[PDB]
């Protein structure tokens, strides 16, 4: 089996344009969390919502290019650009076969579906737009990195709803595992902040109607009422070891466990007591492995639903036993909001900068304990402290639940 | 972790019947599934032609509430699941729920859903949008549905990469159990891509041949295709672990033995110049196979009637076989099926399995005049008896998406 250690990280989100502004904010506990601009909030609902601020395509592209990329396929272009630069990987002809991409979407270019679907209406099929289907399609994410950085290696695109992210993660460690490459670009992007995503999540109640945005997201809070939608991407470059040391480039840390199950149960709801979330755990713990007891910190899943929150905790408690209270846990959606298919994403960077800088960002917003989740969800503050070993969750609507667990690198 | 992977179920809807049994014998006694376009008024659209299903009514498979609650396309997923599962006379048993997975892509996923979901947003607004809207338009639904229904509770995914998509998912699912984290997956691709806003898209971006003609619409390889024609399905099977399918005493079908994954990084939509990421793909899948190129006895193409796939993938063939792509068969059963898009690799996976297991190779129809640069043995016309040892499959996806599986005789 071959090693495999992270290179380089590339990020938008409601946090920051960039990597570093991303993390700076989360350890310093800054809500990217405000009121719906993206569409009209008075249709909705839902009030708040967390976007990107300040974002122009046009400082990383031509107008021309990104005029045929929906938003989601702009975030992913951009977050592996920034990836690639802060790996300083030269993608040659001569390594380009050996360099492939695996980035996931829950949903792809719904803005797109939607203003096409409205121009079928009123002006007919034959002025849908060539473009469209390329648009609006998951797999151009990962089709639009591939040509931008002209990676030729193991491509495709997973999309497992909330789980996105972390899935794809978990498969690109795979494939270099196993040899079948020695760089992929992954992790998850979304721009779900759309006409329909708000319908649609408004409709099965799952997100929070609470107006005031300095509380909406509160994970672990017994007042909790539902996740509050975001928007961006998160990339990685995963690399093989000897690769990696061959070309001086610089390790942010080692990816060591990677577990899927299924809960089997239902449509939506996850299973009663966590149970299909433990399983991911142990599975990515035996993948590792390692004890429980090595786990330091959990990125958890954490995206303030009642019923997450709550089978989450429970989840870890059956996992790690009396280790349980020892760990520290913390959700960054609390900062970030749910970016569904890009959630992954940016928890994995998350994780792996917790390792890098030894500190743990904190879970903000929680004022009132709830008895369900009396885990400590590191309140506030972050926490400065040397980590070895850090657990990121993604438990997903379908009965998706992913887990990835990061180490610290040591030659 | 290298275990041995069996074929021991197969599933599926097809153009050709809505059984395996019907769609094989249809195949290899030439019969094509093309025919006037019914389940759109083509009247507006520039393609007047589609591989639909036959005489399928969900409501003889399930009740009339449980297919409400399923766009078309995880109908004929869950249809073709169950389906498979029956084929392999598996029983999901307490200790081996964790150990069955399921990994079925879809390229657009409820698109039907999504359209008549937001021409009531428009008209009715948003509280008219139903709860069930979200989990009934993504991807992922045909995994999470078939994974209820079965109570698989092991690795799950969803793999969307247009027209690699099925191919994908079983190559994906062939690697999860390779290494050990599975002894079942149930996997494949499903999709339900005859809709008005598919059917406006790859008119607008002239994918689809306009050839009014049901006889001579698909014709890969002939000097005179013009596009390709669209079908719908699901083609799904369940691979399983050596060990375990014989100490369950499974019929087998045949081995999976080798899997390759490429991306081409040249452009949105149109295929590399001389297929060299398609020919990638196969000595990738070679290479995985541990076998001589020399090996493989029949390709089944991606073959989809557009001048470039069948242009490129006729070159790719010669790169990759040399003297030999003059001495294998291949066939494209596009000629009598269509394009099902995410499912095609899933049908084109059972086509493969059964051309090995009754030694019989299917045609390619409708090759009227000989295209001077399309010129290996397409097996016009008439089936071919003919032992088989190795098959190896195609799809070479819109967006730069190269995948490709090589079956083996099972013993
Ligand atoms: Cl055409
Ligand atoms: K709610
Ligand atoms: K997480
Ligand atoms: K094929």
């Amino acid at each position: 089996k071959k090693r495999v250690v992270v290179t380089g990280l590339g990020a938008l989100s409601p946090l920051g344009n960039d990597v570093d502004t991303s993390w700076n904010n989360a350890i310093n506990g800054v809500s990217g969390i405000g009121p719906i601009t993206r569409v009209d909030a008075e249709e909705y609902p839902a009030k708040v919502a967390a976007e990107l601020k300040d974002f122009n395509v046009e400082d990383y592209m031509d107008k021309k290019e990104a005029r045929k990329m929906d938003r989601f396929t702009q975030y992913a272009v951009v977050a592996a650009k920034m990836a690639v630069e802060d790996a300083d990987l030269n993608i040659t002809d001569e390594i380009a076969p050996r360099v492939g991409v695996w980035v996931g979407s829950g949903f792809g270019g719904l803005e797109t579906l939607e203003s096409q679907f409205e121009i079928f209406l009123t002006k007919g099929p034959r002025r849908v737009s060539p473009f469209f289907v390329p648009m609006m399609i998951p797999d151009m994410a990962t089709g639009q990195i591939s040509i931008a950085l002209g990676a030729k290696g193991v491509n495709s695109c997973t999309v497992t709803a909330c789980a996105t992210g972390t899935n794809s993660i978990g498969d690109a460690f795979k494939v270099i595992q196993r040899g079948d490459a020695d760089v992929m670009v992954t992790g998850g992007t979304e721009a779900p902040l759309t006409r329909m995503s708000f319908a649609g999540f408004s409709a099965n109640k799952a997100l929070s109607t609470n107006p005031d945005p300095k509380t909406a997201s509160r994970p672990f809070d017994k007042n909790r009422d539902g996740f509050v939608m975001g928007e961006g991407a998160g990339i990685i470059v995963l690399e093989e070891l000897e690769h990696a040391l061959a070309r001086g480039a610089k390790i942010y840390g080692e990816i060591v466990g990677y577990g899927s199950t299924g809960d089997a149960y239902h449509i939506t709801a996850p299973a009663q007591d966590g149970e299909g979330g433990a399983r991911a755990m142990q599975e990515a713990i035996k993948d590792a492995g390692i004890a429980p007891e090595e786990i330091d910190y959990i990125n958890a899943h954490g995206t303030s639903t009642y019923y997450n929150d709550k089978y989450e905790t429970m989840a870890i408690k059956t996992v790690f036993g009396e280790h349980a209270h020892k760990l520290a846990v913390s959700s960054t959606k609390s900062m970030t909001g749910h970016l569904l298919g890009a959630a992954g994403g940016i928890e994995a960077i998350f994780s792996i900068l917790a390792i890098k800088e030894g500190v743990i960002p904190p879970t903000i917003n929680i004022q009132t304990p709830d008895e369900e989740c009396d885990l400590d969800y590191v309140p506030d503050e972050a926490r400065r402290q040397e980590l070895n070993y850090v657990l990121s969750n993604s438990l997903g609507f379908g009965g998706h639940n992913a887990t990835l667990i990061f180490k610290k690198y040591q030659s």
